[PDB]
């Protein structure tokens, strides 16, 4: 029950509407609170602060990929490429489909800025970037392991040249979506980046 | 004309950026330029309307330092268009590293500046100009593969909007983890690993 865990899940909610309204600079904990239905203090319960929130938003997003993650980070999968493939797939078709997804990926690309009020923010993303980086550079070397990619790839180079480029496409994507047919060619779109890390010879050392 | 006012805009310029990159865009009215310029307020408003017409003034201060080899690039009549890209590309990133006012504005416009209905103005722009950027970039990929640089195959528009995607996200990258990408160094690596993709990958063809 009690007071209510659900509110907390009315919090998040109403700061998606309130930050892809005005953006995060200019929401105040009041705009969210007005607009849930409940008071500062009972977003201070759960947040205690806005960079807590926008954190929250943040860490959203990697749920509904977690088990295809973790599939092409280990060891003993048998098709690690096989499972990247599928988790940008998922990605892409989140991203497409599910309105949620699309606006807190909208509110991190083009609604919140970086300024020294909330270095929190800035930092957040760093380590949010260097966490995801990592797991990229994991499941390329297990890639290779299983010969799915050339021998002696330059891995942190092709996670970065990867990275870079879903995440650009996504931001394309959200600026101008009439202009990359990203549903029906999904297929094209991830295929492009993963020849990219085999056939490129720069991303080998 | 009078050189007194063609002073007073390049400074208006040069605080917005100063001002845009330690408050950001959103939260930053063109009265807190005058201050910080030193300027009676109602010139800036004869030199620029709104806010979002500031904005666009940083974002063209962009293209000044590449249009030579950009317009090259595109020319029907260019001999190595492919050759002209790439040394584009490598000029880009160059002054990426080195310019502190052009990593400051690329700062403003990839981390500073948000898109809200109060300023659609903002994302018009920005639209317009990936638009325009994008156009570019399908000539000059054209004229490579009608000149048997690219694979004849290929398709422009995925190719440009892919390239555009790995440009955009790798800038982007370095601004929020800089000490990752060894961008000055490896430079060329980086340009090329573009490339190769418009060159090799199998997708990008028909
Ligand atoms: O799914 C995500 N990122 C995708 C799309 O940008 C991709 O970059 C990615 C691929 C592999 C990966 N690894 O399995 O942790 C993490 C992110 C975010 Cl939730 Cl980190
Ligand atoms: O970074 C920029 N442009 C990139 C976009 O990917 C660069 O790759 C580019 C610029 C112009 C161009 N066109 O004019 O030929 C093509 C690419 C500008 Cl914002 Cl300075």
């Amino acid at each position: 029950k009690e007071e209510a865990q659900e509110t907390r899940a009315q919090i998040i909610e109403a700061a998606e509407r309130a930050f892809y309204k005005r953006g995060v600079a200019r929401t105040t904990l009041a705009d969210i609170a007005e607009l849930a239905g409940v008071t500062r203090g009972a977003i201070y319960w759960h947040f205690n602060n806005k960079a807590e929130l926008v954190q929250a938003l943040l860490d959203s997003l990697h749920e509904t990929h977690d088990h295809l993650a973790r599939a092409s980070e280990s060891e003993d999968e048998v098709d690690p490429l096989g499972c990247m493939r599928k988790l940008l797939l998922q990605v892409f078709n989140e991203l497409v489909l599910d309105a949620r997804t699309r606006r807190i990926n909208e509110i991190l690309h083009h609604k919140c800025e970086f300024t020294d009020d909330m270095c929190e923010i800035r930092q957040q993303r760093q380590s949010a970037v260097l966490d995801c980086h990592k797991g990229i550079t994991l499941a390329l070397a297990n890639a290779v392991r299983r010969g799915q990619l050339p021998g002696e790839l330059d891995a942190e180079r092709a996670a970065v040249a990867m990275f870079a480029y879903v995440d650009g496409l996504i931001r394309r994507w959200l600026l101008l979506p009439d202009s990359v047919d990203l549903l029906g060619d999904v297929e094209k779109w991830v295929d492009t980046g993963l020849d990219m890390l085999r056939l490129s010879p720069a991303l080998r050392k």
